[PDB]
């Protein structure tokens, strides 16, 4: 069957740093006009990342060849959103992506492309927490709790909750949203540069942060410590970004009751070395099981014990890095729970696009 | 003509982490067998870097193909060394584009690969300091005076300076070597992460790294202003990196008397933006003029006035971080002169792996 000839379907691309996710969404919508019954009928990732890739016309291309070739219906509208990988490029860089990228949608005739651009941080932020609120069922309603959502991504990270308008906030931090009828009110904030992969360029030297007798490329060796550097991660979120002056003290006026996280976190969660029940971690036991399992673990070994977790080199420092974030950065207590949802689900913000079609 | 049939020729790769040059060299060589009147014969520069393509059969034979395609002379050993874009990248993932450069370069029979490898930061440096003292006629004879080398890359940056040989400091970042019957002691340090691609994507919402009313990417404006782009920089360099701590004590003790910088600070420093006389910049002069003609400027006017330079819009950054790179982390003097070298004269580490094969 096609669903999309009974209600209406769109299709989200997330082209995210590390790679692209397409997904068609059916849906219905409801008498306020918001989208309702918002069902995933097709989900395709690719790797790497668009703006990672060679900007000529053979590279696009066989990349949305691959992207998009195979799914199951493809004349319906397209919304192709771009977040940190290509806000790393320059302006005159992007153009030549979003060129190329024209210039083959108008080589066949039946996506029907509608946007394809890079969005703000603060854009995806906003879509972040839609995504996860439509997923809670708290959107209908208005909710007596704070949900807070992190989305935690290669180039960039997010963080967005409840705040009422603050005149001495930037309008830029803070979006009202009228959803189902309801006004929220949220404070929004991206911080490009700090997503693991962008972070993580900056201690491929630190032996603390690695396996021991991991190589690193200076030709010194791991000899992990999760506590150790956690700190140098640190002195990257306060020293440099500022991330605590930034957000501990409107946490403090505005708390949250209820912490989600998505983007690569729930990858590191669910894999094999650690365990957490009820889908929840906390930060003490992240940073400590990360400790235990991989930063004093000897490298060869756990390379040969997991032979497909390509990320497997980074654990020890994702675990150290992740903790420096959210408590150290964000103020987060360090027992408190943190909610993540299974990568099986496909839960990016691109629900959001289909709730909300403004940019801010 | 045929300039390989009277003298040695070599191709040596520098692959970097913004693109590849191809270098080709005719040299003769002393009594010894080192290299002497090396001449670059052939250059030809491709973007992106090799360690950020899609690493399958197909992309690396188009990169290959259009690095080497049309070289006048093909029969003569290469050497492929890739620096910092490639040291980003786990062993595992490296090797995959080793295999398939090995392969490439097996179906052929012309170009005679010697070695395709990541070489390390230190050897990076080392070459860097080769390179340049070539190009100075200063390796022949003993000098009496201390010349030290930058190399401002994209992903990593390299200093390099005479020091003799003790045992108070590490082995690992010292190296000896002879070169036409003199012996030369230096210290050699690779930073990795501190190149200018990977540090910008630390600052680019940074209003005062940018040209009044420039485009952020989070929607605000830029709001130039070099001493406080320097001073975020700066936190970079010392907080997390401890530059400071690595680099001044050492050359407190091993001064420097003149200072060359090569890599991509060349083109900086040669825009048309900027007035320095000499070939040679200092970092007060090009923190100001890189305050006042690009920071404090109104941008989409700026761009107006200098329409084909799609570097530019950066310069309020770059000269920020130049400062605070070799003011706040390696201690040199503001006033102090550092020289650079024309970027026509495409002097890169290249010459000091000609050298350095044969000692
Ligand atoms: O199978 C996987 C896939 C990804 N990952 C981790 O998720 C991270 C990517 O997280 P993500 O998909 O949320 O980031 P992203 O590509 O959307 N990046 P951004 O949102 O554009 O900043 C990787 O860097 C890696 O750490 C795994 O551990 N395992
Ligand atoms: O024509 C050019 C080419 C590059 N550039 C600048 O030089 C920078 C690259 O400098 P470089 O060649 O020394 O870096 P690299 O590729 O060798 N990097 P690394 O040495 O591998 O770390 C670019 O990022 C760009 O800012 C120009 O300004 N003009
Ligand atoms: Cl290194
Ligand atoms: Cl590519
Ligand atoms: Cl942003
Ligand atoms: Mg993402
Ligand atoms: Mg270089």
């Amino acid at each position: 069957t096609n669903p999309c000839e009974k209600h209406s379907c769109i299709a989200v691309i997330d082209a995210g740093s590390t790679g692209s996710r397409l997904h068609i969404y059916s849906y219905d919508t409801d008498d306020t006009n918001t989208p309702i019954h918002i069902e995933e009928i097709w989900n395709k990732k690719i790797k790497p990342g668009f703006a990672s890739i060679q900007p000529n016309s053979v590279t696009i291309d066989a990349y949305l060849t691959m992207l998009l070739a195979d799914a199951p219906i493809h004349n319906i509208p397209v919304y192709f959103y771009a977040t940190a990988g290509m806000r790393l490029l320059p302006q005159s860089q992007q153009k030549k992506y979003y060129d190329e990228l024209d210039y083959w949608f108008r080589q066949q005739s039946q996506w029907q492309l509608v946007e394809a651009k890079t969005i703000t941080g603060n854009d995806e932020a906003l879509f972040d927490w839609l995504a996860v609120n439509y997923k809670l069922d708290t959107l209908k309603s208005v909710q007596n709790k704070s949900v807070g959502v992190m989305d935690m991504g290669g180039a960039s990270v997010q963080i967005v909750f409840p705040m009422p308008k603050n005149a001495e906030i930037s309008k830029h931090n803070q979006v009202e949203l009228n959803i189902y009828g309801q006004n929220i009110n949220l404070y929004v904030h991206s911080f490009l540069g700090l997503g693991q992969t962008e972070m993580s360029h900056q201690f491929l030297n630190s032996p603390s942060c690695f396996a021991n007798d991991y190589p690193l490329p200076d030709g010194e060796s791991g000899q992990g410590n999760a506590p150790s550097c956690k700190e140098e991660v640190t002195s990257l979120m306060n020293s440099v970004h500022k991330v605590n002056q930034q957000i501990q003290p409107l946490l403090a006026l505005n708390p949250v009751n209820e912490w989600y996280s998505i983007g690569g976190i729930s990858y590191l969660a669910s894999s094999q070395l650690f365990h957490f029940e009820n889908s929840e971690l906390t930060n003490q036991s992240l940073l400590q099981q990360g400790d235990n399992q991989i930063c004093h673990q000897q490298w060869d070994i756990l390379n040969g014990q997991y032979p497909d977790d390509e990320y497997l080199y980074q654990y020890c420092l994702l675990s150290s890095y992740y903790y420096a974030l959210m408590v150290d950065g964000y103020g987060i207590n360090p027992n408190q729970t943190i909610h993540y949802i299974p990568p099986e689900q496909n839960l990016d913000w691109t629900i959001g696009v289909v709730l909300h079609r403004a940019l801010e």
